């Protein structure tokens, strides 16, 4: 039922929270979670495993099916599956991977589906082995995202610096 608290805000739309992304969606029942996915939807570590793993591998096997029918995900793609017993849907968004080669251009894109739904739980993205710059991805989620973001950083040292690069 999107009972955030305790965000700081940012921007007009885009809130943050020194916070497991997982335990925050077991307390604000969100109308959506993001997954920051990879293009198979094999979710082996990292927010995407931890999530899985809350959802007793529900997820993965949901998952598998919807890939069996599309595909892997384009970069920069999203889809909507089921948010099992985290939220009522999980947006499976992949971010490029700057360490693989993949182009930083296409975490406008990565962002931009977030402009799909009202309000959202999410990480960071792009980040952990994706290997883009932390200040960079919430700068293009500031710039991109126009709904309502909640933004989980877990790891409270990035959480430190991007918190700081709001500062007046
Ligand atoms: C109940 C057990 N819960 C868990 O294992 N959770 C769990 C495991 C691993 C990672 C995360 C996580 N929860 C998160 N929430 C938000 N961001 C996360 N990851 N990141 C940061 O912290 C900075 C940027 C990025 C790398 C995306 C995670």
């Amino acid at each position: 039922v999107n009972s955030f608290s305790g965000y700081l805000k940012l921007t007009d739309n885009v809130y943050i929270k020194n916070a497991d992304i997982v335990e925050e969606a077991k307390k604000v029942k969100p109308t959506v979670v993001v997954n920051a996915a990879n293009v198979y939807l094999k979710h082996g570590g990292g927010v995407a495993g931890a999530l899985n793993k809350a959802t007793n591998n529900a997820m993965q096997v949901e998952s598998d099916d919807y890939i069996a029918t599309n595909g892997p995900l384009k970069v920069g793609g999203s889809c909507v599956l089921s948010g099992h017993n985290l939220a009522k849907h999980c947006l499976h968004v992949v971010g490029p991977n700057v360490n693989k080669g993949e182009d930083i251009q296409l975490l406008k894109s990565a962002y931009e589906n977030f402009n799909q739904h009202e309000v959202l739980l999410a990480p960071l993205l792009s980040a952990g082995i994706f290997g883009a710059d932390p200040i960079h991805s919430l700068r293009v989620c500031v710039d991109t995202v126009r709904t309502n973001v909640y933004l989980a950083v877990f790891d409270k040292n990035l959480y430190d610096k991007l918190v700081s690069s709001f500062l007046e």
